[PDB]
């Protein structure tokens, strides 16, 4: 019933991901000398450095939030993706169901913590 244990959990998972090979597309944001179009496609870009620095700032209030950024990393992969078969969308949907395997204790223990708070 800790409603700040999720900061570090979150920490400690962004760091797991930072240490996946398959995050690595990820970690900065898309450049767009690289893929001059990305903008044309994504209208809010995301990465996982701006997602660490988001929670390092103390500019989440909540996992879900954390969560719904990270979601977004992952849903403009799939947005800008020519092929379902193409190698960094693959790499995303390897790490979304990674981050999605160890996020959900995160949000049920936070959701959890926060009825207790309020019972
Ligand atoms: O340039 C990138 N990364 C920046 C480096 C510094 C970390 N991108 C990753 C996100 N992108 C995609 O999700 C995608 C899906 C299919 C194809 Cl191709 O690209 C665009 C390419």
């Amino acid at each position: 019933y800790d409603i700040q244990a999720w900061k570090k959990q979150c920490e400690e998972l962004l760091n797991l991901i930072f240490q996946c090979e398959d995050s690595e597309p990820f970690r900065q944001p898309v450049d767009l000398l690289e893929y001059p179009d990305y903008r044309d496609i994504i209208d809010t870009p995301m990465d996982f450095a701006t997602v660490r620095e988001t929670l390092e700032a103390g500019n989440y209030e909540s996992p879900m939030e954390l969560c719904k950024d990270v979601r977004l990393i992952f849903s403009n992969s799939k947005a800008y993706t020519p092929s379902k078969r193409s190698r960094i969308y693959s790499m995303s949907l390897r790490l979304s169901a990674f981050f999605e395997e160890h996020i959900s204790s995160v949000l049920s223990d936070y959701k959890s913590a926060l009825r207790f708070h309020k019972r």
